[PDB]
């Protein structure tokens, strides 16, 4: 197996759970009215996975260049194109606050 597959499972895991906490934190601010600053703080933490999400298919852009037959090669980016629409859809969630 290759070390770059690993590194990059790993960030399309730590990803997920990213994404999983700013689902709590919406819940969380749907209790409590919310000032913009904790509102435009949800938002930061919104641009800073898209930004990770949007070096990650440059990563797994180079691992297709130096071995395009590699395994789970088309697994990872279904991964990501999941989790690029998963993100998406808190980003409308929160404009809704």
């Amino acid at each position: 197996s290759h070390m770059m597959l690993a590194a990059l499972k790993e960030k399309l895991a730590a990803l997920k759970e990213k994404n999983a906490a700013l689902k709590y934190k919406l819940a969380a601010l749907k209790k409590h009215k919310a000032t913009p600053a904790e509102l435009a703080a949800l938002e930061k933490e919104l641009a800073a996975t898209e930004k990770e999400l949007a070096a990650l298919e440059w990563e797994l852009a180079a691992l297709e260049k130096k071995e395009p037959l590699t395994p789970e090669l088309a697994a990872l980016k279904e991964e990501l194109a999941a989790l690029k629409e998963e993100t998406a859809a808190l980003k409308y969630e929160l404009a809704a606050l």
